């Protein structure tokens, strides 16, 4: 009754997932429904469809990032600066709202993790080191990011029962697009440097709210409506498979046509 | 008859300015009235009362600091990033609202200027290098600032027809005071590093608005009312002379009792 | 009698070269022996084993870099400052001792060349632009170098009859290693800036002599002795294939255990 | 016969010492000759000429710093790591070859001491806390040092029968100067961190030998020969009074003209 590994492998393949692809996954475990062996089998089935020559990536981030401390009373901020642990990539837990699957992949054998705390990506497979390498602290969805590299190697994005609003790649499209105005955020973050905690200022485009009157769901819905991507069932979940290069190109043109200067 | 150099020196001495003091000036040229020789003579008369063993300092800042570029359209901000000049302490003009006297002092012979663009101070005299040295870019009114040093050497603040709301030293009291919440700002600024332009992020407490329900004029008036400072006329101007250490102590206690 | 293209491809594959790898080559043409078609066929056979989704990189440097002029009399120095040509990446010849194969690759179609004159790297393939981008003038074997990026994307080093003392990647290990003594040098170099010749000063760790009592031969031989890398014949040449990340990690530990904190 | 407090005060004033100056002293007690009350009176007379508005600073260092332990056998090194006391600024004795006057000033009432063990400075007076604050452990004669601050506040250096080779400020000139070769060292040191002994590694330019073919004696003699500073007798001692800013500028130009870019 629960979905089997073999059936999930074939369901992923039916969508168009092929040996050797680099793929970034957004998922809802509940949407897929009961799997025989639990969410590990979702990851393993996807890895098997990709084969060891492919690569699987997820957005992990950092569940406990203390980027809000300026909003606290001064005396409480002082305690955070002294007592909050730094981002340690070996232990920093994935953002829970990024799916438990991101935390499962973060702790998978042979995983690689990128160094930007807020934008941290985890990946397993042939190009996992490449995708996660040299992730700049500032503008973490920009040109020196795993999203840029995913576009460059013509990777894919799989939404597995995940809302279309959660496509992290579209923050890279926001970065690229010549828009009339984008909101810049600067926030403190503790990191490790020579094995010691250092608080640094991170600069980035706001990724919590859009820069103008749009949503990622709207961009993705328009992409699908004009023939973009493939769609199909995986377990109980509605799934969408997008080519990163074409989706990014479409999204940049979409933003610039509506909100450019 | 326009006010003379001698009459200004004498009025400065009558108010309590003494040889060897370190003094930070806030002024209105218009409030002083016509001076024989112009605003140079205000500066020179004050320097003469201080003698070369004293020191005179003003808050210059940078009139053209482009700290607002994040609010501009992205395409315009890109042009600023490419074309706006960096803070060059040799040429960066003083904020006009800090008085033309601050720009006059900034271009005075033997002046020293501190390196923080937004908070830049200029000084002439025996301790001018000391006061302006190693002015940190972040928290420019804090521990690594000319204001901290002015307090440490028990200097003075002279208000020469300037409103009591303009006492820059009270931003140092804000920095020191343990208050429930202070607003932190981070803003971009172009500077010179190894002779090349570099854009850096500056972090500071907000100095454009108070951190709570107060004004500097309110603090200063309360200080005067409880016997703080000396008052007198210099030219046509109402003048106030404050000890930096006592005013800072008072303002920190004032802030902490109300907002701590 | 001469080695054929097909036999060289087979030998590279037997050694462990795989499609998609990013590979840095050190070679001796003489050690390989006569090849049917000459040294071009060595490069093409290696590129074929790597496929277009792989990358081949070599250290080119600049045969005629005038980094020695501070030692000359002022009058001769003035002539160098006036008359020596700048580093032009389109024409600057590779160091002859880096093998003629480095000069052959530098002039190969679709090559990318990194901008640091003394440390210039040349590469052909899918990650060639990535590896050669933004190569800082200072500390050219350091954090901003193609060697750092080769480690970060988990590339490989192939020794094709080249002595183990010539592994340029070990200068990156010297840069990373925390050691009791380092020599820092500053030297002059003419470059092109806005189409004009400009003399700049480059700061780097000394790469002409070791920083302490060791040799690269010593480190690499120890690496092999503990099971590092794979070995085999390619043509007449003894070949070694090393993982860049594992060799660098080993060499940093080797240096730090003897001269470190 | 023994020099009196009053006659030292007069001699310091005749040399050019003035109220309010920040002054770094290098001294020989024997060169001054017998003082009525002993070396305390040298320090007190100098403080009196400076007044409490002035500041007197000396290089104390740490007589017992175990910065040499990497050269010992592993077994003896092990005992040092276990048993050597940490740098405690309250008790760490001044280097004996820095003059007993440095230890006398280190134990003077109201003294402030900078935190860098090897480069520790002690000071008494109005800018004593300023000069000694935030003395970084790495590059202790560099930008984050009391010597940098002495230059910035336009202080002075007084040589009181001390050899001209002993001007510690010239290590700051070495740090600033752009030079063809520098030696960088890393050495161990035990310090206090949250009241517990911790061993750290300090990185600095070598200050035990020059970076090139020069001595501080040469630089200082050349400075004096071109009119730098003021000279006079204090007690039996030849004294020199130098402006820290002018001497540092001269020394940096001297080094860069001979060994610079
Ligand atoms: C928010 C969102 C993750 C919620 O989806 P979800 O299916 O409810 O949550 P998850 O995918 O984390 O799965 C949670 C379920 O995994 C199940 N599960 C199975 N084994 C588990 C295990 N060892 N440990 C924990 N949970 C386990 C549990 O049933 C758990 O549900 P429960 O806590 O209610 O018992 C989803 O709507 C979504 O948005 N996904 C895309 C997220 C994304 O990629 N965001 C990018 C940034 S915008
Ligand atoms: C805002 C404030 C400066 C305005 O006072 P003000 O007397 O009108 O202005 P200034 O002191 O700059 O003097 C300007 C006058 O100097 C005169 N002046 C004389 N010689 C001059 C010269 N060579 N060049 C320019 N102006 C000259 C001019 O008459 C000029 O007035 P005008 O342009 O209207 O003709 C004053 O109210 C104030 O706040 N002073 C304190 C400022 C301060 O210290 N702020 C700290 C940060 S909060
Ligand atoms: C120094 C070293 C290159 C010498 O090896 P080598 O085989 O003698 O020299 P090369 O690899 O340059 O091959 C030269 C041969 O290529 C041959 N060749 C074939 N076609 C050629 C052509 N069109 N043009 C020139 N030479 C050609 C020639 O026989 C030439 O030898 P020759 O000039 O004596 O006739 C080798 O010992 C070595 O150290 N390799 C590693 C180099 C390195 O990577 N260094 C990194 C910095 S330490
Ligand atoms: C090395 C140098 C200090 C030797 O000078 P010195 O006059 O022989 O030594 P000191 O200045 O330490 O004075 C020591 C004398 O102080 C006298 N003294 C007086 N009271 C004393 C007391 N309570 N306790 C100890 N000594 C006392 C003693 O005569 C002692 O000499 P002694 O042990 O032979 O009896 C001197 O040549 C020098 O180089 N000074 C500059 C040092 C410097 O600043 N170095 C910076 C780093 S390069
Ligand atoms: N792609 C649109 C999404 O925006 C928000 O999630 C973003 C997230 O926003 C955070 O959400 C927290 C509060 O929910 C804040 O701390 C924010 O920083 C941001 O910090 C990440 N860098 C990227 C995430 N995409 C929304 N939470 C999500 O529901 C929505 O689908
Ligand atoms: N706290 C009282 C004072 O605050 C403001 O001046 C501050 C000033 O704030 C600017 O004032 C402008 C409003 O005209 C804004 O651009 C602000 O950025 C800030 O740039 C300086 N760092 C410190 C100045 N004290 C007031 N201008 C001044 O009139 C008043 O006396
Ligand atoms: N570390 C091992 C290697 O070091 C030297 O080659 C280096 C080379 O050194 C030059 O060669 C001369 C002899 O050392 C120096 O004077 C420099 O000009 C240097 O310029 C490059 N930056 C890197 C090269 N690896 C050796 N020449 C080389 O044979 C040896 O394999
Ligand atoms: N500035 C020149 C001076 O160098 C030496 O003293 C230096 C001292 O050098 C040590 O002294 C040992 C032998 O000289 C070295 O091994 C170092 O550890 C060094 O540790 C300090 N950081 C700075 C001192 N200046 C000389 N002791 C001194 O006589 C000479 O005049």
């Amino acid at each position: 009754i629960p979905h089997t590994h073999a059936h999930l492998v074939d369901a992923f393949q039916a969508l168009g997932i092929r040996a050797g692809q680099a793929l970034m996954l957004h998922a809802s475990v509940k949407a897929v429904g009961a799997v025989m062996g639990g969410p590990n089998v979702i990851l393993q089935a996807l890895m098997d469809a990709l084969t060891p020559d492919g690569t699987l990536m997820m957005y992990a981030g950092w569940q406990d990032i203390p980027d809000f401390i300026d909003s606290l009373p001064d005396a409480l901020k002082a305690v955070y600066l002294e007592q909050h642990p730094p981002f340690d990539p070996a232990t920093a837990r994935a953002v829970r709202e990024n799916s438990v699957l991101a935390e499962f992949l973060r702790t998978w054998p042979c995983v690689h993790r990128s160094a930007n705390p807020e934008a941290s990506m985890v990946a397993v497979g042939r190009q996992a080191a490449l995708l996660t390498a040299n992730h700049a602290l500032d503008y973490g969805y920009g040109v020196e990011s795993p999203l840029a590299k995913l576009v460059a190697i013509e990777g894919y994005v799989l939404m597995l029962g995940a809302p279309l609003d959660t496509i992290t790649l579209l923050h890279h499209a926001e970065y690229l697009a010549k828009m009339r105005h984008k909101n810049v955020v600067r926030y403190p973050c503790p990191i490790l440097r020579d094995g010691r905690k250092v608080w640094v200022t991170v600069e980035d485009y706001d990724t919590g709210d859009p820069h103008d009157d749009y949503s990622f769901e709207q961009i993705a819905r328009d992409y699908v409506a004009q023939g973009g991507g493939t769609r199909g069932k995986v377990g109980d979940a509605d799934a969408y498979l997008f080519a990163a290069q074409d989706l990014t190109r479409f999204a940049v043109q979409w933003l610039e046509s509506r909100f450019g200067d």
